[PDB]
């Protein structure tokens, strides 16, 4: 899918944007917001197009309370603002915004410069609540020194799990995301051996191999992110996390984007990472990483995203 | 599409080769033509299998008159030779081309080579009427400073503005293409400022950002080539175009190419490019490019082509 | 189509690994192959995703004999083992396998990670019979110096012409491989003139143009290797192959691996190559290559693959 | 140069890291410090071993008052802190740093990698103060749309302009660098036409060719920054600016380094641009350009680093 | 060498441009050819710099009849117009050229732009009389088929055959240039077998291999442009020969560029091949080969090129 | 630095050919060998003028005792055959070797081509040995899963340590190059923690980071083969090692390939290693590794080169 809004099935890239916005109260800048994003294929490919791989991709997300305002009557079944989450020790805050643009290139250069676009075109209509710059860590490793997205879906798999089909066909092709940006605590992680380390995450540190049933606690990262329902049938989400970092404010983190038809299960698996299962066997991951941020949009597919609102 | 012929939907390339032929009046010089056109996955393969990438594709057109000798019998829906313009102080000439090779590739020698072996194959058969090297230039700019392809459709959209459809099934998945070599007066283009420029093209020039509605000029470039439909449906063609030029000659030129479902809105841009919107308000890029081509041809399927 | 196991329709890759396994008689054998192989794509990815290009793929097949220990009904039409072939001159041997890994990458490196975990899940379960890394020679060429896999189906041909189809539809998606190790005799090949290796191929050596048709000897073989069906309709096989050798046992190979949605079309190539058409008139690549291996698999569609046993 | 600390002729890199630190007061704080810089090749090639392109690069620079601290009993003959300039309009501040660490790669993990062990190696003895990503942005050109750094000096003239040779024989394949980090005022450029902005600048925007002598103004940046001694020998520095910026709180910078046997003939240019030449002809690029940061770094030679 | 002008040493190139130019009759014309060339590195580096890789180069040569006019009282010792060559059915003629810019880059459009730059800045003061772009042809062979340019010095080496030492040091650092335009008889050379064209050549086809001392034919291209001296010292030129073509005009061609330390090494093999050793025994590659253009251009060091004149 | 042999300074390789060869006692033989070896240039110039970014290099090495068949006097002042060593637990053999041909380039098909003419070329003359087909590992790792390569000194200071300098004049630009080709036993390494395998090597694994002067044990790897005289001056070797192996046959290995102007320091190091320091005190990466074979070379500079005989 080249040069085109809302590629959510686009594969890994070496640089990223994550940029968050709170619109205005005014009807104004209501208008504008919807010019800027429902028009966003001319930012995309007036930067897109400089780049003869054509790698540059922008997926626009809208929050539940902006949603109402701009359409009222028609609205995808499952948008609701991000539930918070609160377990004895750690906690998932749900944090503001309206507008995400998550923008993924090649290259620093065209991810910025889109951004530029974008905040330019919306100028005082919106504010930018978080950005961050995510890139590749060494071979997909997180900052915590883990290969990072191994498990994704891909192919029709991909599509299955992340796009909205005939059970909300007003919205198909749509999807959910979720973002939290984690800070993680590096010195309480370094106390840790690889072995406490890879039984924490659920998966071999260097060679990145899933351990065995036999020595997976039940805790472990991938344990409490494996969803089986009754019927036996196992539901995956879509995941484009990149590390990112300040060294001078001692900043080390993992931002956290996840993709899916339905939010349910993304709340579910977070439900068991934070609130534990059983109840209280929670994600040590959690004891190492704190989320600042956490907030859900609707992802509407191109078609839906060009008629806003108008 | 790897290494498929009639390959319309691929990328921008590095490099380019837009060869114009012109068949001979014999019925041998005819199944030569069709022998080689009908085959000309053997060529395509023969190359660019060559190279690890794969990044070379190889696009045939076939000109109305050709057309017109090989199958009487059935005729796509809009295949008739490119339309003279006659404007208030540009022209568009019609010139020959019987074939039309539209070969990309990520190097110029695959582009060679390939262009090397359609041209030994067809020998006498034929004869070369328009050969130039497309190159790109820096960041997918044209000669004038401007990026140049911006807002090509995509996906979805490229297929339905320019594979022919339900609208003539006999023809499906073919397309029709429309070819002008443009050289450039640079030196009356420089003395133009910056924001002159402009407002020719209606986009900035480093930035490549469309200029607000309220600034842009109803003669643009940009704006005389927006076709919009009665129900208010934008209808978009898919455009290849490639810088060329010679230093020794003074030649620096964009090679216009542009594929559609139906020539017709392609025709339209033409009109109102070359007469105006309304009549007298051409555009304004004409003043600094000179069409030395104009040439259509019908760009069939596979299935077709290799039926020819 | 990335980093998705029976991903058959990849272009070619700088790097290969061939990897042919014989199955333990046990049952604890049959189940633990049954677990690495229906969860193949656990280490793919594991592998794959430290590569940003994501260029790392893996086909699993499954021997005609293996496939009967773990499904008794179903079966696909054609499986059945490497037919093998005794000729005028040449002979085609049928040698063991029942787990093929045929993994492409553009590098060495994710090749051998990956076939690295696939051996080591395995553990005794099966045991190495045929291994070869297979690397890409200068413009797509084998050892005998000609471009190598220049008239391989594309795109919808490609997927008509490997895929099964319609046809055998609790299979859809699966295909039919046959393997042979060729090695080369290199100082045999030399004493041709260049003009009188183009006839053995059927192609120009550095052009890699297709021979004329009066200039064609009804014996190269392209010629062999081109299959009309009664109504006049050409049936393709899709191949992978790959050079290899080793420079001080004197080998020189060419990895042949080729594709098809049934193995009719794969072993009458093979009987024309071997037997000759007509019968004595074989291909004369025979003359300076020899097949030191010869097994069919068959590939199942992921799903498939995902539901053993 | 192949992962060598101290290697200030290396050419552009798509990304880089810019790090200041302030050291602590106490022995201590100065012996780790010294520990780690005077063995920055063990992170150095830690790092850069690791992309087999071999691209990281780290240049360690050392302030003027904490080589006093370390080296008491010799000096490099150039060696004080920057000094801040106060003219008619713009002002050049005098910011403080002790170390910096100048990080090149062809990627963004590389630099930050190198960063990260770097800054905790150094732990409580030191602090960062200043910490900037810096990032080639499109065709070598900075956020005001100029490409940037084309007259650089190149192979032996390089060596020449940067080194530190016989008039200091003692520090000799020593370097002098000056930092800058400048904040631009976008709008305010963006009220400029282009031919403004290359009046400012010296050269024309998209295509990077120096303005005619008739049409260079006296106060364009390149002709400010032309610094020729009495015998017309032109004095050239080796600058490796990058872009940089954040869009939330719509910064958009330029990241000024510049490195010279001599730091006078950079004080000079400095002086040039802040005051004018003559004073009150101020270089016109202040005007959208602030200076948040100014230090000067004395750069040792490998030897001299690891005698520290 | 990154972006220095007069880098003669520069690695093969994908792209490379040949612009041979006459200067006018006036003083104002001189004065202007010398701004240009004098101060070359402004759009070497105006240019070149847009590329992060540093790929692009320009080898400014200059003749000897142009070379008189602005250099009157300094010479280097063996600069003279090209040696015109009469074989009984093969010539090497001598074509005008005061000017030579020999452009090499990774890119097409970096070769294009700096040519477009030079000839903007010299106006109405020189005119084109040839221009050639060169294109690397598969692994490195020329039009031909065969591998071209293998038996190039490096290091040390190519130093030593390039460029001006100790015997002129007035000139030291500069060297001597040599183009021919060579056009192939395609048709010709396909009537004969690989193996009568690798005796033509010297070495085999595809895998581009010398053949050995008794099957190597005395009139090979190999041994005819082997260069030994009575002491049995070996001579050597470096060559950078570029493929170049139009598939309409039907021409098909090999851009001949060599650089010597004295042009008499290069002469001598030219003398060889169209003369032949023994006499008539000449290069069987001009049987496919004809030569269009013949100029000798001195290539300045960068400081002798920087004074002209003024 | 481009297509010339010899080219001892060259950057890390994603490809590598080790070929080791004995040479035939003939005299016929000795004149092929020096007529091979002393054009190489020859061949590495018709394979690497191929590749556009000219990554092809070629060293060769000639050993102690072939030395001495073609040159009576003269001979460089520490060329002699490998030292074989027998320490308390484990043992370096000497084996055999009169030729070194250490080829690294960007590709596979560039190391194998060159690798294919010069055995062609040499003919009867002499026999391959030892055939090792090295690859970069991910993130420069050896198979034992740690950055390998890190601390190899460079510029200048790579320059002082490999190549033959005023001490030995006749030689200048030649250096001293040993060989060892180690297979690891992987199960037995993978039941150390990491933790483990840190304080056997001297680095973090992942993060590549030398240990702590206090963390250190002295006998980890890095200690070991950390060499300071007695004035204090450290004496460094310059390494190209590769890892290769083969699944099948459960080889996994690390080459080590080290050169130096004088093989002093590496035969010291190698003695700590083998012996240990203080003695039995021995290199714990040898309880996971066994060296196959050990042979030691001279490499002439250029010059030195072309001039056999
Ligand atoms: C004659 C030389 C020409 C030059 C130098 C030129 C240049 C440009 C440039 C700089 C743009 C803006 C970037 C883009 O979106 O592509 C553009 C847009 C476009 N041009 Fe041209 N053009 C030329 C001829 C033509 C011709 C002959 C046609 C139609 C037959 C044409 C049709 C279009 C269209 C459809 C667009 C996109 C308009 C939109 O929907 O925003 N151009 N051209
Ligand atoms: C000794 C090992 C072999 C070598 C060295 C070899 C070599 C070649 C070459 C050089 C070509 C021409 C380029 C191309 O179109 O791919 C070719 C074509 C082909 N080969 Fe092979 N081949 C070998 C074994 C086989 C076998 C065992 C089969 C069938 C089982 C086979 C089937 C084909 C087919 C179907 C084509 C395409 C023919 C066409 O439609 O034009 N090859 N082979
Ligand atoms: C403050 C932000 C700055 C911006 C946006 C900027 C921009 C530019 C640009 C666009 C050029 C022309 C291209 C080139 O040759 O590099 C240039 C040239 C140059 N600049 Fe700056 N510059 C800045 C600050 C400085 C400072 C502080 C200095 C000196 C301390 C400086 C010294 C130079 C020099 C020496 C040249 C080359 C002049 C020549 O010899 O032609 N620049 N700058
Ligand atoms: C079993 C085969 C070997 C393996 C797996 C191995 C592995 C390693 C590793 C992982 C490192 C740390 C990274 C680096 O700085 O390169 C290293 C360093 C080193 N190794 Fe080896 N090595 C092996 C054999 C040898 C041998 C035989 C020698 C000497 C003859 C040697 C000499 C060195 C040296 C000199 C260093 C750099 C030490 C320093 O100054 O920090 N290695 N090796
Ligand atoms: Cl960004
Ligand atoms: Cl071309
Ligand atoms: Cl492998
Ligand atoms: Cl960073
Ligand atoms: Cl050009
Ligand atoms: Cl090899």
């Amino acid at each position: 899918a080249r040069l085109a809004p809302q590629a959510v099935l686009t594969p890994p890239s070496a640089a990223s944007l994550f940029l968050v916005l709170v619109a205005g109260d005014s009807d104004d800048d209501r208008a504008t917001v919807c010019d800027v994003i429902s028009g966003i294929d001319g930012p995309l490919k007036a930067v897109g197009f400089r780049e003869l791989a054509g790698s540059l991709s922008c997926v626009v997300g809208v929050g539940a309370q902006f949603w109402d305002r701009v359409s009222a009557s028609s609205k995808p079944a499952h948008l609701h603002p991000f539930v918070p989450l609160s377990g004895p020790v750690h906690s998932a805050p749900s944090t503001p915004g309206d507008l995400l643009f998550h923008i993924k290139a090649a290259r620093k250069d065209l991810c910025f410069e889109l951004g530029r676009q974008i905040v330019s075109a919306l100028g005082s209509a919106a504010t930018v609540v978080d950005e961050v710059h995510g890139f590749r860590y060494f071979d997909s490793r997180d900052l915590l020194g883990f290969v990072d997205g191994t498990e994704n879906p891909t192919d029709d798999d991909a599509a299955d799990s992340a796009l909205i089909g005939d059970e909300d066909p007003d919205f198909r092709g749509g999807s959910y995301v979720i973002v939290q940006k984690y800070l993680h605590d590096m010195s309480a992680w370094n106390t840790l051996s690889t072995e406490e380390q890879e039984r924490v995450i659920g998966r071999t540190k260097l060679e990145n191999v899933e351990l065995d049933d036999d020595a997976q606690p039940s805790n472990s990262h991938v344990t409490l992110n494996t969803i089986v329902d009754d019927d036996g049938v196992e539901h995956d989400i879509l995941l484009d996390n990149m590390a990112f970092g300040s060294l001078g404010e001692a900043e080390y983190g993992t931002y956290f984007i996840g993709y899916a038809k339905d939010p349910a299960v993304t709340e579910l698996m977070l439900r068991r990472m934070f609130l534990g299962e059983p109840p209280g066997n929670y994600d040590r991951v959690l004891d190492f990483s704190t989320a600042a941020t956490g907030t859900l949009f609707f992802v509407p597919s191109r078609d839906v995203l060009e008629s806003l609102g108008d």
